[PDB]
């Protein structure tokens, strides 16, 4: 069957598909095309889904996802749906009712797995980054231990089946794995990793506490430059990175995503282009060797696409 | 992560590695054998282990296992377990001792999947095929629908995560599906497939009920002769096998097995010689094409490897 329909297993009991497909649009980018994207994403085998509330786009990849199991291509079983929690929902209080709005608008009866977008609690309201008349940005320090126990609580009662965090560093992860009377361990933690930023230390400590690293901006992020830095490196034109797709018969895409499946890591990608998602769906068909993998693990300059720069000073920034 | 420990859906809700590791050890092969093969099968990536009561070699699979697990190189979680019933213990009070017979030499705490071994009912007793003085087999007529109830239980208790069936005709597993009060459907049916005996009507069959065809002498078995016609063709030898093979660059026993995962089969494998055991790691490294399909699917001639004639005229004999 589609082997990257094929899943892993979480530390609660549930098994996620080894591949997921994100659904953030380009700010230029009509959001019908996300519609497009997901039928065709599933027409070939995607069963992993990532989206979030800040994303602004539930309703269409919800609509999306339900087509599909209307025609009868798959049941809501097969499918795999991630959202995360935004930070103006960080209050204990307000944890489910920002799931239950999620809830509505996918119109799936639970999310898969339900993560917690960054560790950084905004000002409640109905803006996502709210600020003062002077630009201040209205933050507020809501324990994330707080924020988790909410989350448990919404896995208990059956609203998602797995829980998870998001942009955490190992201190914020460590924090929640002591945290007394903990009932549910983080199942991932979903941060940026690619060929210039492999993460090795949180792959390794995440290995140990049995938290499956997600990784996004996997293939060097989508340069949208309401938030990537133009003056970033092209990550698919690295000449290392190149050379050994060369070696490989293979594109660079394919080399820089195999390249995190074969070091453990649950990967995200993206892509609205019809030939690239048929593409992706190769990447079992070969393999890197040893020799192959300590070079692209060379690559690495610790450099992010994702700075959170929109977080301003936040006291808990992760970066 | 190694794609042959990449897991495919249960309809209990448990998930399957996707290849499985036979445990039998041949006539006049030494049972240590099983250890050494074991632990390397693990080393490559190997997730699914097949074993019985039958095999009398639950004591040494089960050491290899935990030394692995002892070493830090996997969990039981990690591992997926299967054993079977045996025919003797087919009375509805003698379901669970045989089961607890198998963790007490396991040394697990549970196992994976608990299944039916063969659908007739052997007198109980401790030689697995009870005759007579004058050699008659002494079988019993026990109802498949009682000891499913049986097996349900042992489910219910925890001592087994999946239950299913083996060596079973499309009437016995229709009897089960079809028997009121049934609480858990077969999540498999252990059944031969190989290139000679295809199963395309029981695979149907089990496509429409999300029952998974479970194979095993998918390379055309072990050729034991104290159970295989030593005058049965060879089918790695296979012209058409072997010419596929050749266009493809592979080996006759991948195209073969490939064949199986390509049609929606979870299959099994075996072979004590580590050159072999990785030579299987790589099956999801190519794809046959549609005509490759259809030239393989012909080579069909409802041939078994295993006829179960030491069942004699057993009342319920499958075939
Ligand atoms: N948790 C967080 O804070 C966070 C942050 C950022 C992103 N994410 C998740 O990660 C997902 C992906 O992020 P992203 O789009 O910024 O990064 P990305 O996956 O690294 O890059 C996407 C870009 O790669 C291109 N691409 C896809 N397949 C390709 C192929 N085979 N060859 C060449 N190019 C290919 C796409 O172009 P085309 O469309 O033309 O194919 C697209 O522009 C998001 O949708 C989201 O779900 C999470
Ligand atoms: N439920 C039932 O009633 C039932 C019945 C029979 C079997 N089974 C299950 O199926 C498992 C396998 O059965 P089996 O051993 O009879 O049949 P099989 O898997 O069809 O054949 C095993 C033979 O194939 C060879 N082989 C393995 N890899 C090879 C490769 N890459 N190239 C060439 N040859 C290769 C092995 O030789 P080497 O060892 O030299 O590699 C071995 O002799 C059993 O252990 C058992 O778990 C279940
Ligand atoms: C920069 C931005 C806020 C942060 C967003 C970004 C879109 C992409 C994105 C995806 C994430 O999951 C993390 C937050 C970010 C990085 C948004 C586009 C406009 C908005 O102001
Ligand atoms: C033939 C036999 C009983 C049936 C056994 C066979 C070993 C292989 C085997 C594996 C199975 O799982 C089904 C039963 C069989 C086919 C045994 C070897 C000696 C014994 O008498």
């Amino acid at each position: 069957m589609d082997s990257i329909s094929l899943r892993v297993a979480l530390n609660d009991g549930n098994f996620i598909p080894v591949l997921g497909f994100g659904t953030t649009v380009p700010e230029k980018v009509a959001k019908d095309e996300v519609i497009k994207a997901t039928k065709i994403a599933i027409d070939n085998g995607f069963r992993h889904f990532d989206s979030a509330y800040l994303y602004e786009v539930e309703e269409e990849v919800g609509q999306a996802i339900r087509s599909k199991i209307e025609d009868g291509t798959v049941k809501r079983e097969d499918i795999f749906y991630t959202s995360k929690l935004w930070s103006t929902f960080h209050r204990p209080e307000l944890v489910r009712t920002c799931l239950e709005k999620t809830l509505k608008s996918t119109q799936l009866d639970y999310v898969d797995l339900y993560i917690i977008h960054f560790p950084m609690a905004l000002q409640p309201g109905d803006i996502f980054f709210p600020r003062d008349e002077h630009g201040k940005l209205l933050f507020e320090t809501v324990d994330i231990c707080d924020t988790w126990e909410a989350m448990e609580k919404c896995k208990d009662a059956g609203l998602a089946k797995s829980i998870g965090v998001s942009n955490f560093n190992c201190r914020q992860l460590e924090r929640i794995l002591n945290k007394p009377g903990l009932k549910y361990k983080p199942v991932c933690n979903q941060v940026e990793c690619h060929l210039y930023l492999n993460q090795s230390k949180m792959l390794d400590y995440c290995k140990s506490k049995d938290i499956i690293l997600v990784s996004y901006c996997t293939l060097g992020s989508s340069r949208d430059k309401t938030w990537v830095d133009q003056k970033s490196p092209v990550l698919l034109d690295d000449p290392v990175l190149c050379a050994i797709a060369k070696k490989y018969k293979q594109t660079p895409a394919l080399v820089a995503l195999r390249y995190q499946l074969q070091r453990g890591v649950v990967p995200l990608i993206r892509s609205f282009n019809a030939k690239r998602i048929k593409e992706l769906t190769q990447v079992f068909e070969f393999q890197l060797a040893s020799e192959d993998m300590k070079a692209l693990d060379g690559l690495n300059r610790n450099f992010r696409y994702n700075n959170a720069k929109y977080f301003d000073d936040h006291p808990n920034h992760p970066f």
